[PDB]
């Protein structure tokens, strides 16, 4: 549609030009009047250049990629809109050397105050469609805080916290950020964590660590085969600190699946260090009485 | 390559802008006001687009030219352990120890200190205990032979040279120690790492255990009424 309507704009044009290219107005007035028609051919014929560029920039950004691609297009359409009626009225050439400058001047002035808020605008628009870190509906975290998305605009987006408290944050604050994605991460890993005593012999150790691999092994539907038991610092000789390591079959996304999983994963763990007679205590205090 | 293909496109299409502006001011169609008005929508295009030009080059100053990391390696930003898998011009994707999925802008990276495993060699890893201020040095001596003696025993894990430090003395009571050693591997290999450390952990347990050494807490004095 672009397209045909640029080429009958260009055909329209070349036919009046050819008109008055062969014919020229006789009376000074009629000259006037050819020179305003020739103005608006050339007018009209930009603008649709303009649309039809704008609309194959608009297209290629959304293949590439849609409330904010309307918003843009909005904005992209004004801008368009200013840049082809200034350009007219320099045709027009009506306004007196003193105006014109005087408008350059006004433009200057404007220049400043507009685009130090077309700083934030322009970054915002780069970091939504260049970086393009999340989608609606997938989980982020921003500060160490797990949240959900719904819109996505130009200068803002929306979040919903894991109390669903709704959110409104700059998209120029967060370009500075780090951001996490969850929608877009492979399959997870979570660690639980519990402490045994120094006394404990090594044989427990090695009968708990057979146990939680069967145990890890007989659920391959929430875990990887793949996991490990690493050992922390030892406190006073009196504290073992211990970690397990293990993958689940989801992501963090699945934030209820994944926090019931864990709390099964902590019974189990439980059920273990208190089936095989593992027991841990304070250290002995001696008192001198008087 | 994905940057180096990015950085093909982009150059290209200066290319082809600044290309087709000079033919048409050979060509000298527009009017001097025309001119001078594309002039200065120049000027005023300028602000805002080298603004975020100024982040987008530095960005590639620090992927080329300081080239910190490659993908695949494992690196450490404020701390955190991370991998990497993309390059891209204006951000790079870690991903956390948890396989949690991060995406870093490229200039805030080139503010901040990076370190490198894979481009690092063979390392040191540090496992701390305390042990009582009563402990004869006969017992130090003790421990200190056979930590060397386990240490030698297992050339595969660990580098011959070590060192046992003593650290400040708590109200007297307690002496705070520490092992250091090298592996024969970096932090790159993250899994065996921490396998190795465990195991050297457990050693270090078996022999304080099996040399009679203990700790205590202070005596308590009290009065009864």
């Amino acid at each position: 549609k672009s397209v045909q309507v640029f080429i009958w704009l260009c055909l329209i044009l070349v036919a009046w030009i050819l008109l008055f290219n062969h014919d020229v107005k006789r009376s000074p007035a009629a000259t006037k009047v050819l020179k305003c028609i020739t103005r608006t051919l050339i007018s009209i014929l930009t603008g649709a250049f303009f649309w039809l560029v704008k609309t194959l920039l608009l297209k290629i950004l959304a293949a590439n990629f849609k409330t904010a691609v309307k918003q843009l297009n909005k904005l992209v359409t004004a801008i368009l809109m200013v840049v082809t009626v200034v350009i007219w009225l320099l045709l027009l050439e009506v306004a007196t050397t003193k105006v014109l400058l005087f408008f350059s001047t006004q433009l200057v002035a404007l220049a400043f105050i507009i685009g130090s808020t077309c700083k934030n605008l322009f970054e915002s628009i780069v970091f939504v469609f260049v970086m393009h870190p999340y989608d609606v509906g997938d989980r982020c975290v921003v500060d160490g805080v797990a949240m959900l998305v719904e819109e996505m605009n130009l200068l803002t987006t929306v979040f919903l916290k894991l109390n669903n408290e709704k959110v409104y944050y700059p998209n120029a604050v967060l370009a500075t950020k780090p951001i996490s994605n969850y929608f877009r991460s492979p399959n997870m890993g979570e660690t639980v964590e519990f402490s045994i005593s120094f006394s404990t012999p090594v044989s427990k150790i090695a009968h708990l660590k057979e146990r939680i691999a069967e145990y890890l092994e007989q659920n391959p539907q929430h875990w990887a085969p793949v996991h490990s038991v690493v050992v922390k610092e030892i406190e006073n000789m009196n504290k073992l600190k211990m970690a397990l390591y293990s993958d689940h079959t989801i992501t963090f996304q699945e934030n209820r699946e994944r926090n019931l999983r864990r709390t099964e994963l902590s019974l189990a763990i439980k059920r273990m260090l208190e089936d095989l007679h593992i027991d841990y205590t304070l250290l002995p205090q001696d008192i001198n009485l008087t």
